[PDB]
């Protein structure tokens, strides 16, 4: 019979009062299995190829030489190679934990919990102070940790004293004596004095893993500040810098969930401990990176000064809160997500009251979860939102004429008689703005160049400007409005038809005609070089075909003609047909 | 001066006591203060220089604070160090105080003391839950305040229970058999939820004895809100309004002392306990009214758009720190106060960076100590400020005529082409900035209408002028300036003469024997400025025009000027036509 093999698990040096297991295992199959313990029968397992020895909580006594054998019915031979299990003994040093938080006011009690692995009847407390004060407590088992342990209710705890906590424990009449301390807790005082002003220079909104620093500026008298984050978390810095008056620094390498949470700097000074400072809340994105939420603004990014305004950002996740955040800083307050039965969508909506210029700014919007409120999520795609206003409207005129062709391109151009120092075109129904700085023209006004690309269907629509001034952040009001329209796209095409001789006079009349057999909701006539808006007339069917007159009435020498008309639907107001074959007139 | 008791301060019940004011000075009348309780009067014609005031038959409600107080009829000056009085009961009824706050972190303990004047061995404290969580103490003897306590450390506290703590007191021979209960102390969680928003409707700076409402809106789930003072208070409400959502209201009907300080909303709700609230500090005004302090502003009430601003409020009293407001609302920071030790003024100098127009506004300034941050002194005399902007322009003119005599009322318009909603006229070297409503006339812009009462020698000067919108809060730039010139001031009176004929188809000469500085032309239109060169000890100026037009026909006065005083000038000068 092969001899077989023994394993433990964990490794064979354990802690004392551990859990641990004998694992034997045989390719045989085997009725009974034995483990001898330093050369006696210690266990016998019966079936279930592999049989277990569970040992849970090992003592010394337990620690020494394994063997294990495996037992047919017919036969049993082989002992196994012995495996030693050592066992290490425990520390004697204690632990001191704040059960609560080290946070006490003024007169108060902060009960204070020591464990250690003695068979110490007592424990001890003891404060660093010019006066000692000392409590006795007796050790209580807790059969679940198999731990010793004692509370401690230090107290009362006086704001004029910085209290420093350190934790022994002895038997009454035992050779050695005392134990050795453990680690300091300090309480943090809730005191009397002055409260500092804690400050977050990057901001209180930071992307994981990137760095940060919190510092609280107090009274001159200072000594030690101390950030205590309600996460049970205390940093501790002493050396501040002294210009200009005391600072406490504060750095955080790498954010984490552990950093995030409110924090508040208690500071203790020659005149003892001051009132707490502002909880100043921190707040971590970067999670939840699946489903990022995405945000828009009704009706438009830009409304006038005074109005409804309500931003809508939703997700398909199904976040709890949602929060809206300008710049780099938080906005508003939280909402509650609303779960649309039909869009799959967990919506909330921004409702903001009268508009104000201080709403200018760039918007974005996180979800996070009530059990975690300061974890938020990826942010999402900004929207800007530009409130106008009060001041002179600007002008917004085209070069290369109004009705376009798709190859090429349209360069718009917006001056203003007032200087203003930046000039910001919006497309009625988009939602990006474009921005530009003004530069001075000999003529003495600002204009500003909008570079656009060639002309594709989108870039029909309607465009407005609006202007501002440098340390103003209040925007122009509206300027009037500018419909750019894109020809080529209808399959129809419509024809011309002039009504009198080619050569009127500089009083003589012309009504114009352009009819088409296929259906036109609307017509455009248009004049080459036309940087005028082109004259729209609705379209009545006596025939089959659809037809519009644009009377002319004391024509003169600078109107020299009109040349194409152009069709257009209801469907879609501002995308053109195609060009219909130039008529040249000559007055 | 000290005061003595007798017997001891803790005595027991029912025993007549007796205060002894003993005072080296001889006084005329004492009083003691209790928490103006008593007042005993001898005009020294009393043969003993103290005054005794007996308690007979000593309460429960005679215990407290006392302080005796005694006086000569000219001053008063002096308390005494209170002399905290103890009395003693024999009833049985435990008392149960929070020895720390009713805060708790998740997890964590709070230690409660449970006192009476039994000699009860045991004490018992119960939470009321469905569970039932006990504990049991020995009564520990105090010798100094004749009182038996025992200290409990609840816990550890979970953040899904309510914890509400009651106090019994029994004999450890019989159970079952306990005391009345203690009042209800529970425990306030800071729990792991969303934080409720806590809000001040009237604002978080009140003036004393008046009302005022605090309201925090959190989870719609919630149940119970609780507004805790970290000056050891808390208040409970139940009964919220429904619509819109949980709404916890707190009223206030006077504000006092005990009132001040930082306050956090905790909320426990079906879900648990939830974060608490940001810190709201309260703020109590109207003490300290002595000495109220005083605001002014450098260089000008109204500055231009990124500039350097420096507020300076100061009083004569030792305020620890001054701190800045503008409309109701904090505004920076506190700034400790610097001892001129000249002037014996309390300096603090609100330097403010690049100005922005959210700058614009009634800024006020208040005084406090350290020791008590939220008590501040009585608000100061209001100081305007006005940031400029980059608007255009708009034009001052005045109707009546520039220069005036006193007795006249002189009505300032400005207008400006762009509309304006309301304007706003300065005066510079003032302080007050005048703000009236705009009328449009028909000529397309806007006129405001500056009245100003009967002029007189101060009134002359430079004034300006500034437009505005209503949605905007950014002002428009400055106004050409305006200088506004008063007569009869000086007594000297000069005299005008022309050279060639009375019927001109030339230079004038302004003259005037006593030593003046600068002089002024008048048309019966902006004055002219001649220098004086003095010929023969008299002074003299040559108006040259090198051309004349029919519209520069009419009469010309000339005034007097010197360099003391640019806008006071001398009587009328007889006239002389042209
Ligand atoms: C704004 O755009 C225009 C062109 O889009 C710039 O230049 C003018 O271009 C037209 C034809 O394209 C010429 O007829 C003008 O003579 C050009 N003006 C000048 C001053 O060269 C114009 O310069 C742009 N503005 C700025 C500040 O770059
Ligand atoms: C066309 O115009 C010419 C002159 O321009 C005129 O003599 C002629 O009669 C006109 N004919 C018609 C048909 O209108």
């Amino acid at each position: 019979l092969p001899k077989p093999i023994l394993r433990v698990q964990p490794d064979s040096v354990v802690s004392r009062w551990t859990k641990v297991t004998f694992f034997c295992e045989e390719t045989i199959g085997a009725n009974e299995y034995r483990l001898y313990k330093d050369g006696k029968l210690y266990k016998t397992v019966t079936k279930n190829n592999k049989a277990e020895f569970s040992l849970s909580n090992v003592d010394l006594s337990n620690a020494g030489q394994y063997e294990c054998s495996y037992s047919t019915q017919y036969k049993s031979s082989g002992y196994s190679d012995p495996l030693k299990l050592v066992v290490t003994g425990h520390y004697w040093t204690p632990s001191l934990l704040a059960q609560a938080s080290p946070v006490v006011t003024s007169g108060g009690y902060v009960t204070l919990q020591c464990e250690s692995w003695h068979n110490d009847h007592k424990f001890i407390l003891t404060v660093e102070g010019p006066q000692k004060l000392s409590w006795t407590q007796d050790s209580q088992y807790n059969y679940s940790t198999r731990k010793y342990h004692a509370l401690f209710s230090v107290g009362p705890v006086t704001p004029n004293q910085r209290w420093i906590c350190r934790c022994y424990s002895y038997d009454r009449n035992r050779p050695y004596v005392w134990s050795p301390p453990s680690e300091s807790v300090e309480l943090l005082v809730s005191g009397n004095l002055q409260k500092p002003t804690i400050k977050a220079e990057p901001g209180s909104v930071i992307t994981s893993k990137r760095a940060m620093t919190i510092w609280c500026q107090g009274n001159l008298d200072a000594e030690v500040y101390f950030l205590h984050n309600e996460g049970s978390q205390k940093t501790q810095s002493t050396q501040t810098l002294q210009q200009p008056g005391n600072k406490g620094k504060f750095f955080i390498p790498s954010m984490t969930r552990q950093h995030a949470g409110q924090y508040r700097c208690y500071c203790y000074g020659s005149a003892g401990w001051s009132q707490p400072s502002d909880t100043l809340e921190l707040v971590v994105t970067g999670i939840y990176e699946h489903y990022k939420p995405r945000l828009s603004v009704l009706p438009s990014p830009v409304v006038t000064a005074g109005g409804n305004m309500t931003l809508h950002c939703a997700s398909d996740f199904h976040y709890d809160k949602f929060i809206l955040t300008k710049e780099d800083k938080k906005f508003g307050n939280s909402l509650d997500t609303e779960h649309i039965s039909s869009s799959r969508q967990y919506r909330a909506l921004f409702i903001i009251g009268p508009t104000t210029p201080t709403h200018t700014g760039t918007f974005r919007c996180y979800g996070y979860f009530k059990n975690a409120p300061q974890l938020w999520s990826v942010p999402s795609d900004l929207q800007q939102i530009l409130i106008s206003g009060l001041s002179k409207k600007p002008s917004l005129l085209t070069h290369q004429g109004h009705i376009l062709d798709p190859g090429m391109t349209l360069t718009l151009q917006c001056y203003s008689d007032i200087n203003y120092d930046r000039f910001a075109l919006h497309k009625v129904g988009g939602a990006d703005i474009m921005q530009h700085s003004s530069q001075q023209t000999d003529t003495g006004f600002s204009v500003a160049n909008f570079t656009l690309g060639y002309v594709s269907s989108s870039t029909g629509g309607q465009y407005r400007c609006y202007g501002a001034h440098n340390l103003s952040s209040e925007w122009s009001a509206s300027s009037e409005p500018l419909d750019i329209l894109i020809t080529g796209q209808l399959p129809l095409t419509p024809s011309l038809s002039v009504k009198p001789n080619h050569t009127v006079h500089s009083g003589e009349t012309v009504s114009l005609l352009c009819w088409s057999m296929d259906s036109v909701d609307t017509f455009i006539l248009s004049k080459e070089g036309s940087a005028q808006q082109p004259l729209r007339l609705k379209s009545k069917s006596h025939d089959q075909q659809s037809q519009a007159e644009f009377s002319m009435s004391a024509v003169t020498s600078h109107l020299s003609g009109t040349y194409r008309c152009y069709g257009a639907q209801n469907s879609s107001f501002y995308l053109l047909s195609s060009a219909s074959a130039p008529v040249e007139l000559t007055v």
